[PDB]
Order: C-alpha cells, then structure tokens, then sequence
C-alpha cells in the first residue's frame, strides 16, 4: 500500500523498489552521502552561503551518488522556523520560505533527480545528539508525534525511502553504571525507560502506521547490556549508534520486510580507539572487530545492513591513520557485499571528519572520493 505509486521493502539482504503501476520491481542500491544543517542552528543544509541548492543535488548526482541521508532536528520541521545563512542571491527561490519548505522543495527536486532520501531524526534540540529518545523536557510521545507528522508530510514524497529513528543512541556515563542509571541507552535490558530495541518498535510501528510503504532503518546503541558487551573484548568500544551485538538475542520487532539496520562506524581522526594502535594490530584487526559489532547482522543473520554513516579527514589536516581506515573498510565493504550506505558528510564543516567537499564548498578531495567510489564501482 502506497500514498505515492511507490513501495519500497526488503527481501532477504537488499532493498528493492516497486513502482505500482508500471508493476516495476527492482533491487535498489545506496550510494549515499549526509547533507546535514536541518539538525543545526541554521535550520537549513549547510552551504547556501556559498552554492546554490540545486546546483549542489546536480553535482552529488555527478559524482555517482543516488542517495542523501538528511538530518532534521524537531524545530526545522514545524511550520515557521527561519533559516539562517543563505545567500538568496544564489539562491533566489528560497526567498521567505521557512525550513519546512525548503526540505520539501529539496526533496521533491532530488526526486526529479533520481535521488533517494532517507530522513534522519537527528537531535531533539538543535545543538546536540542527546544519548535517549527523550528528555526531561522532551517525552517519548512527542518523539512519535513528531514522526508521525513528518511521515504523514514526507510519505507523499515518491523518492523519501523511509526512517532512521533517532541519531547515535548511546550512554554519557560508563558501565556497569550505564546499564542501569538510567542516563543512556541500552539493548536487552527488558527495561522500556531505556531499552532502544524496544523503543524502535514502537516508534517504527507509529511511523509504519502512516506510511506503510517506508522502510525503517534502525541504529545500534552504544553499550546494550552487561552480558552481551562483556561476551566480546572489543564490546565496549563500539561507536556511538555502533553497537549491534544484541541483535541476535534480541531482534527488533518490526516486520521483516521493512526493517534496516543502520549502524555507524568511524576511524582515529573521530576518536582513538584502542584497537587503532599498530601494536595492536591495526588495520588487519578491524574486520573482526566490524564483524562483532554489526557486521554479523548481515554476513551471519542475513538482516539488510547500511552502513549509516562513516568518514574522516583522509589525511588532510588530520591523523594519517585515517586514510589507512578508510581504505581498509572500504575494501571490506566491497568484499562482503556491503553496497548500501551514506558517507559522512558531503559538508566540508564537519569538525573531526571533513567531508566530500573542500572548504571551498566547489572543490571535492579526489584521493579520499577515488577510494569511496570503489563501492560506486
Ligand atoms: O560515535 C561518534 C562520537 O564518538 C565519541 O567518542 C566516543 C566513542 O563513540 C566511543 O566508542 C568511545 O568508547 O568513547 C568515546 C568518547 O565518548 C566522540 O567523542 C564524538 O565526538 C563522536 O561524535
């Protein structure tokens, strides 16, 4: 069932398309990247200062991808936020629009384009990645209403694949007090205040309700319980949104056909880890270490995996380990059939990773776009 002539579902490991009335069925892949700014104070993808909107949906189709992961915080998406830093006169038709309608026309040209859109519930406010899918201020219902209301809205939109839940659940205190403090999130705790597994259901079964023909991409957590965690030497040092340990023994209740998991992963330029350290092996020891926290899910289970986000500075004014990281995920994606994913960020104003973009927001780094366009093929 479908609001647009559009289905999109899940068969086995791949996402595929279904177009209602041309009967068209066919597997889809995800050559992503995140535009992020909705998520920030500017209430608005970054770059308008400098580019014009459409100019830059021209280009990222340009280089191969098909897909944007876009981050949104609850302001950008009500009705009258103002947007701040966009040159109208580059980009003229942007004048007076609040962020709603800039989204909107965004996505409805990046499906002139061919371009998927996957929307990501980002931050609750708009300056931080809060570790729960609610504050003291901010409660679980108001989450889903917000869902509800932007699928109900996106829904109609042919070329919006679905819904990632909420942006890097994770914990602010360390375990075993994080299991049950109550100030992180957790996976298998059989505890609903904090349980994101648990909490996926539900708000994916609200957001299911609106726009059955959506998929759900679910991330990972940061720690899940003790017993998983503790099952593996690497178990508490999984990423932000990284951890999927505990999917075996606890699966997300959603229809099969509709649930993606989405776990994140990144290099030394983002955090030094203790597995990054040579002596340690590294980088021959990373693809156990993707294997345990989420790459199993796929590889073991047969769950569709895309990879949410990843990405570093290469290199250029960051860790030279970097580009060593990069290259080896990149080589395991490709060898285990890792297709679908959305690289962080296409921005060039992302602090610990760069991006796709230079600082001129026109140029592109050729070395770090050569190696991700392996998976592009
Ligand atoms: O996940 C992205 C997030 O990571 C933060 O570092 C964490 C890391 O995720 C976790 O695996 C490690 O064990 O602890 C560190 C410190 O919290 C990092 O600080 C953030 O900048 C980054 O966005």
């Amino acid at each position: 069932q479908t609001p647009t002539g559009i289905y999109y579902e899940v068969r086995g490991d791949t996402i595929y398309m279904i177009n209602v009335t041309s009967g068209e069925e066919t597997p889809i892949h995800l050559f992503g990247v995140n535009w992020f700014g909705f998520e920030t104070p500017n209430h608005v993808v970054h770059g308008l200062w400098k580019r014009n909107w459409e100019d830059m949906l021209l280009q990222i189709k340009s280089l191969g991808f098909n897909a944007i992961r876009l981050p949104f915080c609850t302001e950008s998406v009500k009705p009258g936020t103002q947007p701040i830093g966009i040159d109208y006169s580059k980009n003229p038709d942007l004048r007076g629009l609040d962020s709603l309608q800039i989204m909107e026309k965004i996505i409805k040209k990046a499906g002139d384009l061919g371009i998927f859109v996957l929307l990501d519930y980002h931050r609750i406010g708009c300056t931080h990645i809060e570790p729960l899918w609610y504050t003291e201020d901010f409660s679980e219902e108001d989450f889903i209403n917000t869902w509800i209301e932007v699928a109900k809205r996106f829904g109609k939109y042919w070329n919006v694949i679905g819904a990632d839940l909420k942006n890097e659940p994770h914990s602010v205190t360390s375990p075993p007090a994080a299991y049950t403090d109550g100030t992180g999130a957790t996976w298998g705790m059989g505890n609903p205040a904090t349980d994101w597994n648990l909490a996926a259901e539900r708000i994916g079964k609200a957001i299911l309700k609106v726009a059955p023909h959506w998929l759900i991409f679910v991330e990972g957590t940061q720690f899940t319980n003790p017993k998983t965690d503790s099952s593996y030497k690497w178990g508490y040092n999984a990423w932000w949104g990284g951890n999927l340990m505990a999917v075996k023994d606890y699966p997300v209740n959603l229809p099969r056909n509709k649930l993606v998991y989405s776990p994140h992963v990144y290099g030394p330029d983002v955090y030094n880890q203790p597995y990054f350290g040579p002596a340690k092996g590294f980088p021959d020891n990373l693809p156990d270490i993707w294997y345990h926290h989420f790459g199993y899910v796929k590889l073991e289970l047969g769950y569709s995996v895309v990879i949410g986000e990843f990405g570093g500075k290469y290199g250029h004014g960051g860790d030279p380990r970097d580009v060593i990281w990069q290259n080896k995920l990149v080589d395991w994606m490709i060898e285990n059939k890792f297709c679908d994913f959305f690289y962080w960020s296409w921005n060039p104003d992302s602090g610990d990773t760069g991006g796709i973009l230079q600082d001129d927001w026109t140029t592109i780094w050729e070395d770090k776009y050569n190696n991700l366009k392996r998976l592009m093929d």
